[PDB]
């Protein structure tokens, strides 16, 4: 009577906000996406680069209105300062309510991001460009060119009134909003973030920023509330939640799916998958052994180099998320991604369709199956048989009643039963004779 391993998601993300993509480029990657079995599309907009303009980007915060088109020129500005990519600056309201509309019609819902605290470099050009003063993280002298400062109450009410606005349009027309909150300050302090924010609490008088930890559960709590208010459900990586497994600074809300990526390294302790499932958060399994970055295209390439993801697909199942420590962990899905690090790389459609492929094939039975050939060999079928002989005739019928009593959920692992009924249709019907 279930359906459990097909109930989940299975989701392919595309880092569209360092890097520029096409409405026709993300309309074959839906393509794909269908026809591999997946049933989302989880495009990155503001990731570093900000790339997706609605027609009102007026924001109200700090007792004033910055005006639409100077929040255009001042993001389109800033994005370009991160990136200037000759294929494109952003998609427009008009392209991305047309995608999502054109995923939805296949079966395939959209999940944006728009990053923030971290990975918002655009949205910091942007900020700077309106006037908006020092919106930038430092660390001692470094300052981050990626990360807001949380202590500046400015430039924290302008990003938030920004996710406000994106989350107003992608109301009613999607349920997940990805909110990011990944790899604080990762520049400025050379992958210490985290464990700069809550430094302060146990290393006092030593310069760490004040309440730097606690004022992140706070703004991550509030852009969640925002999220919800228009409907959607907040998701965020899960690397900035619960860091270091300590619970004493306050409580993310549990509302927030975590989307986990990774189990840590050397000096980056995050908290387990067990941890976050027990405090309350469903899990959407983003295992970064499936990572993939564009332009990293065989083995000695770097991180997340093709063949390196592919091997992570190969060894590392859609249930094996990051850091269980020997717990079983429930999932809501797998989410496989495509990443744009070096946003000048070359985008090759058939390597990601390649790594895409192998997510589907190497956990067949999680994903749908391809009834498009079926329905089309339906549509084929000559409408008039009269003139053929009753023999063959019942054949044809015979053949047809098989294909549309195909279980209508069958998985990618039983292709072969559907391939089967088409083949048998086509060869019933070459079979058709005329009657004498
Ligand atoms: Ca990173
Ligand atoms: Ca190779």
């Amino acid at each position: 009577a279930m359906n459990e391993k097909l109930a989940k998601k299975k989701i392919v993300s595309i880092d569209a906000g360092r890097k520029y993509f096409s409405p026709e480029q993300l309309k074959e990657i839906i393509d794909k996406a269908k026809h591999y079995g997946y049933t989302d599309l989880h495009l990155l907009v503001g990731n570093d680069g900000l790339r997706f303009m609605l027609d009102d980007m007026s924001i109200t915060a700090n007792g004033k209105t910055y005006a639409s088109d100077d929040v255009k020129r001042a993001i389109e500005k800033g994005t370009n300062d991160y990136y200037n990519d000759p294929n494109g600056n952003h998609l427009t309201e008009s392209q991305m309510t047309d995608l999502i509309n054109y995923a939805k019609d296949k079966g395939i819902g959209l999940i944006p991001t728009v990053n923030s605290p971290g990975h918002m470099d655009a949205i910091l050009n942007a900020m700077k460009e309106l006037g908006i003063q020092n919106p930038n993280f430092s660390y001692f002298g470094k300052k981050s060119a990626r990360t807001v400062d949380l202590d500046n109450e400015q430039a924290v009410a302008f990003t938030k009134a920004l996710i406000d606005k994106y989350a107003a349009y992608f109301a009613k027309k999607t349920e997940i909003f990805n909110i990011g909150l990944d790899e604080y300050a990762n520049d400025a302090t050379d992958a210490k973030g985290w464990s700069v924010l809550q430094a302060d609490k146990y290393y006092p008088n030593e310069g760490y920023p004040v309440k730097g930890y606690e004022k992140f559960i706070a703004y991550a709590n509030d852009l969640a509330r925002i999220v919800k208010s228009h409907g959607l459900k907040p998701m965020a990586f899960n690397d900035g939640i619960y860091y270091n497994s300590d619970t004493s600074f306050g409580s993310f809300d549990k509302d927030i799916i975590v989307s986990m990526w990774t189990g840590g390294w050397g000096g980056y302790d995050v908290a387990s998958s067990k941890l976050l499932a027990e405090k309350g958060h469903q899990i959407l399994n983003t295992n970064d052994a499936w990572y993939y970055v564009l332009g990293r295209n065989a083995d000695g390439q770097g991180w997340y180099n093709l063949d390196q993801g592919l091997n992570g697909i190969k060894n590392t199942p859609i249930t094996s998320v990051p850091k269980t420590e020997g717990a079983d962990i429930p999932i809501i899905g797998g989410m496989v991604a495509a990443w744009a690090d070096t946003p000048s790389a070359r985008y090759s459609p058939s390597r990601l369709f390649k790594l895409m492929r192998h997510f589907a094939n190497a956990n067949a039975e999680y994903f749908a199956a391809d009834y498009e050939s079926a329905e089309q060999a339906l549509n084929e079928v000559p409408k008039d048989l009269n003139r053929y002989t009753a023999e063959s005739v019942t054949a044809v019928k015979e053949a047809e009643k098989a294909i549309r009593s195909l279980d209508s959920n069958l998985s990618r692992a039983q292709q072969d039963t559907i391939d089967q009924a088409i083949a048998k249709l086509q060869e019933t019907v070459n079979n058709l004779t005329l009657t004498p």
